[PDB]
């Protein structure tokens, strides 16, 4: 909407206060004009029609319980925008400052979040498996990263290409979580998963097997559930990424860590210059090797560590 840029204050899903960029025109809207061609947050009102209505508020204060998922979807979309722009020189998901749109309060008891081809969508959860999913910065960045992938490599959402697609979203979700630097970890979704159980998460990148997911290619899922295991076999690539960054010895194969920033550079280059819609795990290895070679040189530690990490997870 046309109006003037304003700054509201509110509380997120986990009770923390934050400032948000809004727009004033009669009402205060969740419309952040400070980033690209805007970040827009919508109320889906417990229904499944999308996007719903652009979030309107009478006083620019967002402390009601109903407001909390909107505050966090809006704020964490801004952090994710900043990560891509400041770290990778990428302007929004399309590289051309496309408007970023999210809807919260999607459906009833909805234990998921997704990119629908055009926008982000967040359930409120059922209060048992999830609380409102925009409360996790890694979740928000995971969702926006699907849009980045779709505009770049275009990885088809099934089988190995789909597991790479998933891992890319978990990798960058985690790197955004570290960028914001509030309780960062290599776990996925811990802030919004299972409020009655402490210390768990939806997935682990450091130890995927803790939540049933494979940590070696020989343990990959080969059935048809979950689009051929896209949220399962992502563990193999997540583990490789974790090892590239942090190092370790895994199934007897030692990996020298090179740190998060270089991990992000390697994978961003692979995603945007080398991967294609049908890339498989072996082709991802090749793309990561080539990316590290471009950035750091063929004889570099970074190239050697990429090879070590894919060896450790059984991907040649
Ligand atoms: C980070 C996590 C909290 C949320 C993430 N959602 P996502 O991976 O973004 C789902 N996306 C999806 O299914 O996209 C396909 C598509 C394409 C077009 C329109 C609509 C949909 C996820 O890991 N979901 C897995 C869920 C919870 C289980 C039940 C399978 C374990
Ligand atoms: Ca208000
Ligand atoms: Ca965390
Ligand atoms: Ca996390
Ligand atoms: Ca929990
Ligand atoms: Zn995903």
């Amino acid at each position: 909407i046309t109006g003037t840029s304003t700054v509201g204050v509110g509380r997120g899903v986990l009770g923390d206060q934050k400032n948000i960029n809004t727009t004033y025109s009669t009402y205060y809207y969740l419309q952040d004009n400070t980033r690209g061609n805007g970040i827009f947050t919508y109320d889906a009102k417990y229904r499944t029609t999308l996007p719903g209505s652009l979030w309107a508020d009478a006083d620019n204060q967002f402390f009601a319980s109903y407001d909390a998922p909107a505050v966090d979807a809006h704020y964490y979309a801004g952090v994710t925008y900043d990560y891509y722009k400041n770290v990778h020189n990428r302007l929004s998901y399309d590289g051309n400052n496309a408007a970023i749109r999210s809807s919260v309060h999607y459906s009833q008891g909805y234990n998921n979040a997704f990119w629908n081809g055009s926008q982000m969508v967040y359930g409120d959860g059922d209060g048992q498996t999830f609380i409102p999913l925009s409360g996790g910065i890694d979740v928000v960045a995971h969702e926006l990263t699907h849009a980045v992938t779709d505009y770049t490599a275009g990885l088809i959402y099934q089988n190995e290409s789909g597991a790479i697609n998933e891992a890319i979203s978990d990798i960058f979700g985690t790197l955004v979580e570290f960028y914001a630097n509030k309780n960062p970890d290599w776990e996925i979704g811990e802030d919004v998963y299972t409020p009655g159980i402490s210390g768990d998460s939806l997935r682990s990148m450091s130890d995927p097997a803790k939540y049933g997911d494979p940590d070696h290619y020989s343990k990959r899922y080969t059935g048809t559930q979950d689009n051929g295991g896209v949220h399962i076999n992502s563990g193999i690539i997540n583990k490789a990424a974790y090892l590239i960054s942090q190092g370790g010895t895994h199934y007897g194969v030692s990996v020298v860590g090179i740190g998060r920033d270089k991990l992000g550079k390697i994978f961003y280059r692979a995603l945007t210059q080398y991967l294609t819609p049908t890339s498989n795990f072996s082709q991802l290895r090749a793309a990561a090797v080539q990316s590290a070679t471009d950035l750091y040189g063929s004889t570099s530690q970074e190239v050697a560590s990429v090879k070590q990490a894919f060896d450790a997870v059984g991907v040649k």
